[PDB]
């Protein structure tokens, strides 16, 4: 019986100690002091303290080899951040004894690297931004940006010839990627083959940090559906993919893409698929890990045009925001259609030294239409009564009563151009 | 736009305002004072205080009506118990223009009466439990004619020589022993009848149910077939329009027996919508409205469907204070439905559940279910009242509900053990 050890915390170590204990397994966890108040602590069936002390202890990998072979580890779950696309750690898990959940450190090293990643796109036809590959010439990123014959770029952002020798002082040549939307696929696969469940749409970001996150992507027509995920699936396969991967793309209104980002791992927004789809994507993970195939785990293996699942979800993160105090109140919302997955309660003090990650919010309905989706969101976070910290709360109300998101009218820039308004109408639900 | 009269409290309010949300309906609520903190007064789009009190204030029929008359409702919801069988009341609600949300008012009486409703049961081939106007005469002649077995006066006596003493403390009919409670849910629209198959709940401490299941777990497909069969005959005979449940006993072997007809929905209505991915109470409103099966999103579909995969669990958490701490658990296959938030004072002119706790899995196997339950209720963390948690827990983990060896009379059986047990899980 596999001994999991669950290298990170709060909301993931807490939803890896679930799927870990749906299999029959048992689970290790870690914490630091300043963490010890999180759920994911009292939730293992054994919780083993760092001596190290910040978010720092967690990423201490010889650290975390030390607890696993004190604790007769077999396996080692990196959630998502923290270690999880480290290719020397990995590697030295399977050094020791351990599976890592999670694919083969050289795709680890490959996904991980933008040059490699990207020459892996243009030789299976997946385009790819335009971009300076490697380095930067540098004076030239001028020449590049002559190129894009007065379309800004990305380094910071410049949008005129004149401006670029300043504004790259302050500290590597790509076309700004204007008026589109985010779209992930979900793979999977057990080393032989590769599947899928479908897409998300991850659009409304604040600075490119996700803030709501869709399953379906919504207004999306199946024709672009089907490429995205023949893309992806091409990526996946290519690779000999095991566990689980996100393919990152960006895509524009009449439906042109760009291969953006593959994260070779468990991610935050996993849980919408979940509900969307009815799978648990955490025990598939493991057991993809542990050597099992696509149909022994429950996956089907399907093309990339199979008819998406009916109903649709979305995930809101609530986030303290900055700021600090200990939690006084704290009752997420329940009941039909909503899921809430999280390692906060009464009387947990936040560190600074994590995320702002307070609590992930599902809503899911069983009808198509895109404005009775939102209105349930919006009521369920209405029902999240938190006292003590400051939240996101208010701010997740007026994204999601704002006219362009009920008809998705957005682009990864919305949210930043808007964030001036968007803050006065979040005062109304304050 | 309808505006749905909620004629109930407590969590069947709430729920019932989250499905006419989901449609883009509006609800007016109800509430005695005594009943004013619960989650259904602030949930409603509109809360409207009764001048009745306690209990009696949500059965006063005609004081409903004024409410809704003056809050211009056009339908009338009223959930379970409290006036849902209530045949009077639903003429009522149809002669001041209201839609009665359940069936029509002649299937109500037919459903509320024994008699009427073994009579039909008898007419198409189902079978009903051996039974009886009393006369001690009638008693103990079908006492005999039961060659000694048990036999329960209603509305338990072993032996002939106990009959008449046991007798005065009414009708009489065979008790009948080693089975289990499986229950089918059935929907209509006046026109088609269909299922979303059965619902087990045979774990009950003096016939009230604690423990239910969806599936019905180790269910052979035939009594499945026949079971849901059954149902659908008896619902079809009377052009069953909205939700309603048909309940029987069953024995080991797969003989089974109607027991009752709720021509309405129930408390465990939720573990149904975790297994088979369904929203029943939306599905009720649109059909209360005059939409088809096919137009709410129902299959219509014949007795022997195979069954989704996956199975679910609905623990009932009841007081048995003020509610000091109160955070259900949640996360991945947990619902909690309940009514219940931090600084409640329950009162005790209404029953003592708390909060629905429903599991829901994606594999067969049951013991595996069974842990998920414990786990999940473990996380439930309650201060200032008392309740049922560590029973409940002493429940999950006995070996004959991990193995499904129960019947309709096992809890009783075993109430100190289990109540000993219980004592682990505080």
């Amino acid at each position: 019986t596999p001994r999991v050890l669950i290298a990170n915390r709060g909301e993931v170590a807490v939803r890896i100690e679930r799927a870990v204990s749906a299999l029959g397994w048992q689970s290790v966890a870690v914490y630091a002091p300043d963490d010890a108040g999180s759920l994911h602590v009292r939730r293992a069936d054994e919780a083993v303290a760092l001596s190290g002390r910040g978010a720092a202890a967690y990423l201490d990998g010889a650290a975390l080899l030390r607890v696993a072979q004190e604790h007769a580890a077999t396996h080692v779950h990196p959630g998502y951040g923290f270690l999880s696309e480290n290719a020397d750690f990995a590697r030295a898990c399977a050094q020791a004894g351990l599976v890592f959940v999670g694919p083969d450190p050289d795709t680890l090293d490959l996904f991980g690297d933008k040059s490699r990643a990207r020459g892996l796109a243009q030789r299976l036809g997946v385009p790819v931004i335009p971009g300076t590959d490697g380095a930067t010439t540098l004076e030239e990123a001028a020449a590049f940006m002559q190129a894009q014959g007065g379309a800004p770029v990305m380094l910071r952002v410049v949008r005129q010839a004149g401006d670029l020798a300043a504004a790259f002082e302050q500290a590597y040549a790509e076309r700004l990627i204007e008026r589109a939307r985010h779209i992930e696929v979900q793979v999977a696969g057990d080393g032989q083959s590769v599947t899928h469940l479908w897409e998300r749409d991850c659009t409304v970001q604040r600075r490119h940090q996700k803030l709501l996150e869709f399953a379906p992507a919504p207004h999306l027509p199946q024709a672009v559906r089907t490429a995205l995920i023949g893309a992806a699936l091409q990526l996946a396969q290519e690779v000999k993919y095991r566990c689980l991967g996100t393919f990152e793309f960006l895509v524009t209104p009449g439906g042109d893409f760009y291969f953006i980002e593959a994260n070779p791992r468990l991610q935050v927004e996993h849980t919408v698929t979940e509900e969307w789809c009815g799978t648990d994507l955490v025990t598939a993970q493991l057991r993809l890990a542990a050597g099992e195939t696509l149909t022994a785990v429950g996956l089907a293996t399907q093309p990339a045009d199979a008819a998406p699942p009916p109903g649709q979800a979305v995930q809101a993160r609530v986030n303290m925001e900055v700021g600090g105090g200990q939690v006084q109140t704290f009752t997420p919302p329940g009941g039909p259609g909503v899921r809430v997955d999280t390692f906060v309660t009464t009387g947990l003090t936040p560190s600074p030294q994590y995320d702002a990650l307070l609590a992930k919010v599902v809503v899911h309905r069983r009808d198509a239409a895109l404005p009775g989706l939102l209105r349930q969101a919006a009521t369920a976070l209405s029902e999240f009564q938190i006292a003590g910290v400051s939240t996101n709360l208010a701010f997740l109300q007026a994204l999601l009563h704002h006219p362009d998101v009920q008809h998705y009218e957005l682009s990864t820039h919305w949210l930043d151009e808007r964030l001036p308004e968007l803050v006065t109408q979040a005062a109304e639900y304050d």
